[PDB]
């Protein structure tokens, strides 16, 4: 029926409704740090999130998204391997049922507890919908989460999850600053890929940060209290909403550092 992460509608079933699932540039992938090519041509990333305007937090049934006002160049990303300006539209997470799994991308086969995705669309295309239909339409900044000390900047998000426990629920979420989710270093790996959830369009330039951010066990625990289901239905905890690594095929992963 509808896609999900369960035994009967999980990742291995997606190809039936979205044949692109078996395409040539699917994500996520395993980052082999020894074969990734350091490219001196890559420019530093430029993240300008000082004017970011968050609007709402929503449980869409597969994750929770924090949405931003993308009607103007308020929070943008440029530089790196990108040509042009990409606007931040939303960020969301993928996490596991246990601390040893949860991330989508892996580094030398190592899985992290969760993975943060900051989705941006190329302004040259006018709107998000047109952007996803282009090979260079989106830029997604991926950040790994490891369990350790608390991330102060993440607490506001954690505190509101109670109000959006089930599918379809949303709440006002203004004045949230995404800069508090960033690691200290901006070194990264990049390769051409796709969305990791249906429609799995191959329109993404992935920018995966080398440095993980630390979150406490109590923080990740609250992610695990969310529900895939809507209110009034049998409770199915939202955990392990991650897609396994896909084959790299004819792609090269480039690193911005040596
Ligand atoms: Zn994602």
């Amino acid at each position: 029926h509808h896609w999900g992460y369960g035994k009967h509608n999980g990742p291995e079933h997606w190809h039936k409704d979205f044949p692109i699932a078996k395409g040539e540039r699917q994500s996520p992938v395993d980052i082999d740090t020894h074969t990734a090519k350091y490219d001196p041509s890559l420019k530093p990333l430029s993240v300008s999130y000082d004017q970011a305007t968050s609007l709402r937090i929503l449980n869409n049934g597969h994750s929770f998204n924090v949405e931003f006002d993308d009607s103007q160049d308020k929070a943008v990303l440029k530089g790196g391997p990108l040509d042009g300006t990409y606007r931040l539209i939303q960020f969301h997470f993928h996490w596991g049922s246990l601390d040893g799994q949860g991330s989508e991308h892996t580094v030398d086969k190592k899985k992290y507890a969760a993975e943060l995705h900051l989705v941006h669309w190329n302004t040259k295309y006018g709107d998000f919908g047109k952007a996803v239909q282009q090979p260079d339409g989106l830029a997604v900044l991926g950040i790994f989460l490891k369990v350790g000390s608390a991330k102060p900047g993440l607490q506001k998000v954690v505190d509101v999850l109670d109000s959006i426990k089930t599918k379809g629920k949303s709440a006002d979420f203004t004045n949230f600053d995404p800069r508090g989710l960033l690691p200290e270093s901006l070194d990264y790996w990049t390769y051409p890929g796709s969305l990791t959830t249906p429609p799995l369009l191959e329109c993404v330039t992935w920018i995966v940060l080398k440095e993980p951010i630390s979150v406490s066990s109590e923080q990740v625990l609250k992610f695990r209290k969310l529900n895939f289901n809507g209110e009034g239905e049998p409770e199915e905890l939202m955990v392990d909403n991650w897609r396994p690594a896909q084959p790299l095929k004819n792609r090269q992963i480039k690193a911005s550092f040596k």
